[PDB]
């Protein structure tokens, strides 16, 4: 067995920014008080990642990435009751403590336990459980899964149905935070018309999520044609690319909607993007959600005109949902309710993970994942 | 008496921009198709209507302003059916045409009839019913309340309450706003904690909207310590004044509701005071509501980031109020639900009318109406 002991395993390190991951032999401590360590058996890859490697998410160096995964339960630290050895979990990398503001409302999932505002890479006790070359190693948002064991919080894992599928990794991030933004954030109504812009793992789930809540029309807006026919499959009803057009994507989308969509879903975080997505949505009572960051600093030039006669403009983070909700998404998706696994664009090993950075790089598929 | 033929009568003129309203005889047209004339009995003055002749709203000159107001029905023009001579009623700057796209949805009130995009400042075949010095004068939003007799299209119009009070022109605009942003817009829940900035008609309106909504809590926020008496017998719990701190307003609003208020209504138009009232909301969920314009051109430099873990910013016109509920209003100020003349400061005549600029241009009070 290998409760309370120390676990040598392999990990992608990222020493520092724009440089390839690299592959590492790590050493993974036992888990604390309130931890749980968990053995990875798939893990995605998010665009998110990508932006903390490019520094247009900050983060500290080295760090091990990765927040989209499912695995098993290793062991657990003491006062720890929620799982057991043997459990299959998803690590969140947005906690649920229970007992915040954000935690006791029913309007919030943005628990203060999260480590997206401090950003300390390290665990609540502020020291680390991975350790590279006599190097302590710094974790993602208190989960870290390109790594083949990590160590979360207890109050940021959420256990699931055992026999759950290893594509379920998705629901991890991905999956949720697309699929999330059109049914809790946006609220998607039945018969309603929607726009997403920015068609990569998030984009599909927003638009597999406007089809569950019922719209009417679905516009995927992106500049790879070659995903098109994807988008189509899984309930967009036409897609659009920007570059193919002289006049604004904005007044495309409007001329063919009696006046702008019901619903608009930015998942490409560029402010241009964010911009479009506004002014595609009707000026009466349009709805527009931001899911993707910018760079550093960037602003977004918003004119107050823009919203004075109806508009809103929201943003979420894991979809709006909560971590006690990540089981129930697991069931449906094994009831054929959703098929998460349709967005599994390509498998690899860990040894592989570069490729998949390389594949969103281009800009091309849906979501890689690695199987362990 | 008067059907069918010209009006002479007393209005105030604005004949340029930035300089006080004239007091002129102009001559008012009788109502042609789908029309109706209207006896002002008593108007309010705004401040849009401040800002029109400031140049921050756009509008042809000379124009005719104001659009809160209450009166009688004059005469009707052929086809009119809504209304009869006698019937008391509101003019409506945001009419109800009741078949465009806004009118057949109940999530907006935004009917595309509304002159607020194409400014033309005349009736619906492109000419104008009133004549003064020789010369057409342009309306306001369909309505203009600065004269004795004014003509408004039958879509424009809300019959009221045979012995509805003068001081209920300020459902025309200011209270139905401020009232509505509170309710409508904002859709405050009991027992929230309510943040309103800027303290004039809208303000103290949105006020009173928390207030009989259920906020536990409702902070009031300007820079006038005079009006703060007022808004605690209102509905505000308390007032802050930014001047009496060296740290940001918004800072010290969620150092005293830890994190934020879940509702932020912000009534002046300034783009400083809109991002104040943003960041002044929980990060979780806070709503933030804008209901005023800022120069032609001034953008809100907005970052992302603010939204990402759960804000919304949300604008509207009217409060969010149709036409055919202005009535309901009507009748729930007279069975003293809302105390609509409490927000009245100061009665004047319409040769007084450029006081009542003045009071606001220097924030003293709350509304002056002037008494025809
Ligand atoms: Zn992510
Ligand atoms: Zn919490
Ligand atoms: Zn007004
Ligand atoms: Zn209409």
């Amino acid at each position: 067995c290998t409760a309370g002991k120390d676990i040598t395993c392999k990990a992608a390190v990222a020493w520092e920014p724009h440089k390839p991951l690299s592959l590492e032999t790590i050493t993974v401590a036992p888990p604390k008080a309130h931890e749980v360590r968990i053995k990875i058996l798939a893990s995605g890859i998010c665009g998110s990642d990508s932006s903390v490697l490019k520094e247009i998410i900050p983060s500290k160096f080295p760090v091990i990435l990765g927040h989209e995964a499912v695995g098993v339960v290793e062991s657990i630290g003491a006062g720890v009751t929620c799982v057991k050895p043997g459990d299959k979990v998803i690590p969140l990398f947005v906690p649920q403590c229970g007992s915040c503001r954000a935690c006791k409302s029913s309007n919030s999932n943005f628990c203060e336990k999260n480590d997206m505002g401090a950003k300390t890479g390290l665990m609540a006790d502020m020291t680390s459980r991975f350790t590279c070359r006599g190097k302590p190693i710094y974790n993602l948002m208190g989960t870290s899964t390109f790594t083949e064991y990590t160590v979360v919080a207890d109050i940021a894992v959420a256990k699931i149905d055992p026999k759950a599928p290893l594509e379920s990794c998705l629901i991890g991030c991905g999956f949720a935070t697309g699929y999330g933004a059109a049914v809790n954030t946006a609220k998607v109504t039945p018969g309603s018309t929607c726009a997403v812009f920015g068609l990569g793992g998030v984009g599909f789930s927003a638009i597999v999520g406007c089809k569950a809540a019922g719209a009417s029309r679905i516009i995927g807006v992106g500049t790879h044609k070659d995903k098109f026919p994807k988008a189509i499959e899984l309930g967009a009803t036409e897609c659009l690319n920007p570059k193919d057009y002289d006049k604004p994507i904005y007044e495309v989308i409007c001329e063919k909607t009696n006046g702008g969509v019901d619903y608009a879903v930015e998942c490409a975080g560029r402010i241009e993007t964010m911009m479009n997505a506004l002014q595609s949505t009707y000026c009466g009572s349009g709805v527009t959600v931001v899911l993707g960051l910018a760079s550093p600093n960037e602003r977004l030039p918003l004119d107050p005109l823009l919203l004075l006669t109806g508009r809103s403009l929201k943003g979420s983070v894991f979809g709006g949902f909560k971590g006690e909700e990540v089981s129930r998404l697991v069931d449906d998706y094994m009831k054929k309710k959703i098929n998460v696994n349709f967005l599994v664009s390509t498998k690899l090993t860990l040894d592989q993970i570069n490729k998949a950075f390389e594949l969103l790089s281009s800009g091309q598929g849906v979501r890689s994942i690695m199987i362990y």
